[PDB]
């Protein structure tokens, strides 16, 4: 039993829920939060954006620290960092940006980083301004992430097709 609350199980391991991640990290105190980053790190805009804003700017300090000792992530890998005030820990996973013209492949790897945490707060990779279909980002989810799995869906338009296309 976990603390998740009013989410829809789609299969034996994923859940979904309209709502705003910061909104939910900061309520739930999940020990994952996963961000939707770019290999910089850089917490610009979309989900990242949000997440940062919601730590003051804590979770950008930190992450400029780590590329300067570290260099860039993979588009496909991720790296832990502190969840500051929304969670244990922010596992910041890179999906591919189609607006990059970067392979929509690399979304399996992006979301197997999942299983290495067994419950995981996390908005659909790819999906937003990092321009792929959140219907195709939920099905690779699905097919790919073994853990439990709690997606925030922050757009209830989108929630709702979502669901209803799910097979
Ligand atoms: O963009 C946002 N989320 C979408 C996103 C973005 C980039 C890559 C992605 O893969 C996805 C998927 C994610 C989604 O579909 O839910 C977002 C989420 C919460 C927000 N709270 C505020 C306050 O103003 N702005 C927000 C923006």
């Amino acid at each position: 039993v976990n603390s998740f609350s009013g989410y829809l199980k789609l299969t034996d391991n994923v859940y979904i829920k309209n709502a705003d991640i910061v909104e939910e990290a900061k309520k739930v105190k999940p020990t994952v939060v996963v961000n939707a980053a770019n290999v910089y790190l850089k917490h610009g805009g979309g989900v990242a954006g949000a997440l940062n804003k919601a730590t003051n700017n804590a979770m950008q300090v930190e992450s400029d620290d780590y590329i300067a000792t570290n260099g860039p992530l993979k588009v496909g890998g991720s790296c832990v960092l502190s969840g500051h005030n929304l969670a244990k820990h922010c596992l910041h996973v890179v999906g591919p940006n189609v607006n990059k013209g970067e392979d929509i492949q690399l979304l399996k790897s992006a979301y197997e980083n999942f299983n290495q945490h067994e419950v995981l707060l996390a908005p659909l990779l790819s999906a937003g301004i990092f321009g792929a279909d959140p219907i195709h980002s939920l099905r690779v989810c699905v097919d790919t992430v073994r853990t439990n799995v709690y997606l925030a869906v922050f757009d209830k338009n989108l929630y709702d097709k979502l669901v209803s296309s799910f097979l």
